[PDB]
């Protein structure tokens, strides 16, 4: 069932180990196309990662519901179907596939849809990672009572990485919400930095698909 990605993140926080959410994306609107083995990668990362973020987004991220399905089988660490969740059914697929949580992007969702999509995620026992980009997504995640927020430094619409803005939000986020700082994390230097800023987990992907061995240096 649902192995809270956030709880593990919480245990990693107590455990002092860098809670990093490893992403698996062969294709991406940002990075280059790097085909790897879904199982080799997941296998190598379940040995270190706090969880895996998997992109079942076929078009722009070249990922499948089967990839997610297979990855979830192969590992005993939390999984996050990272898609563009807009319908409660995706939560179902998500759940029935192997997700232990799902990605909700405040941008593309009305406050109503996000609020319910959250409610329906919790009905399944999962705590969706709610991704925010600005002062306005933050205030909504907050307004719907989010407990697991994801501050994306990378803008969907533009692909621009405002780390400055990213950290602002992190400052405006209550110390009870598990914060996952996504995008842009390149070094263990910034990790321990954001980590001082309260972020509990880090969603990395492209660097890890490039050279997964890299996570070994992040976890220090």
């Amino acid at each position: 069932p649902i192995i809270s990605l956030n709880e593990r993140i919480l245990e990693f926080n107590k455990r002092n180990i860098t809670a990093i959410i490893a992403e698996y994306k062969r294709k991406s609107p940002s990075g280059l196309d790097v085909e790897r083995d879904p199982i080799e990668y997941s296998k190598f990362m379940e040995r270190y990662a706090v969880g895996l973020s998997i992109l079942t987004e076929e078009k722009y991220f070249n990922g499948s519901y089967e990839t997610l399905r297979k990855i979830a089988s192969s590992v005993s660490i939390p999984i996050l179907m990272k898609d563009f969740i807009v319908k409660e059914s995706q939560i179902d697929d998500a759940y029935n596939l192997g997700a232990d949580t799902v990605l909700l992007i405040v941008k593309i969702l009305t406050e109503r849809e996000l609020e319910s999509l959250l409610e329906y995620a919790r009905s399944y026992g999962m705590e969706p990672l709610i991704e925010i980009n600005d002062e306005n997504d933050l205030d909504i995640a907050l307004r719907i009572g989010a407990r697991f927020i994801g501050i994306n430094s990378r803008d969907l619409e533009t692909l621009e990485i405002n780390k400055e803005n990213q950290r602002k939000l992190i400052s405006m986020i209550p110390s009870n919400v598990v914060k996952v700082a996504e995008s842009g994390i390149s070094e263990r230097n910034e990790i321990e930095e954001l980590r001082k800023l309260g972020v509990n987990a880090f969603l990395i992907g492209s660097s890890l698909m490039r050279n997964p061995e890299k996570i070994k240096e992040f976890i220090l």
